[PDB]
């Protein structure tokens, strides 16, 4: 698909058996999801920018379905104000910026 | 151009006759640049990031060139960690997300 940017590019995703809304963010290196349970090992990480930093749990090798496209990668879980799909997963679905 | 997301989507911008590097960010509603002098009056604005809200200065109808494409619009100035081109200007240059 082609997504315009008149409004926030929010899409439905499937992660850990749950349907969630997430923002496609070209300006995020990593994917960050609001508090939820995920399987496997995790390690702590700090991520931040505007308004400072937050502590998150880093889970590796997590499968996500974004607009019918399956992708696998690291997912950070923590107190983010919005679910964010970062470049680590946007590359896997072949997402590009065009102008 | 078509920009892939294996690296951060950093481009050259020109604002106030100066070249700067900025990130194309589909996850940002607005454009925010690091401290610099802009003409005219400014208005107060709060923007929310991953860690909370920050105060910035809102300047309107500012001329800015993004990757060679001319735009004229709102530019926020504040303590952002990187210069960010948000949807207000990405729409002006005809930027879309495609997969
Ligand atoms: C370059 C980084 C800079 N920041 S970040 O927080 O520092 C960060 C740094 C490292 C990792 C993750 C995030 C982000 C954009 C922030 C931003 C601007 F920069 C300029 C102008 C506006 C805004 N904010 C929004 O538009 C609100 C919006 C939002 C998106 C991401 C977010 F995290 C927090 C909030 C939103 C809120 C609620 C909701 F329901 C839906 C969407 C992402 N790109
Ligand atoms: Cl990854
Ligand atoms: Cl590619
Ligand atoms: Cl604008």
């Amino acid at each position: 698909p082609q997504i315009t940017l008149w409004k926030r590019p929010l899409v439905t995703i499937k992660i850990g058996g749950q349907l969630k809304e997430a923002l496609l963010d070209t300006g995020a290196d990593d994917t960050v999801i609001e508090e939820m349970s995920l399987p496997g090992r995790w390690k702590p990480k700090m991520i931040g920018g505007i308004g400072g930093f937050i502590k998150v749990r880093q889970y590796d090798q997590i499968i996500i379905e974004i607009c019918g496209h399956k992708a696998i990668g690291t997912v950070l879980v923590g107190p983010t104000p919005v679910n964010i799909i970062g470049r680590n997963l946007l590359t896997q679905i072949g997402c590009t910026l065009n102008f």
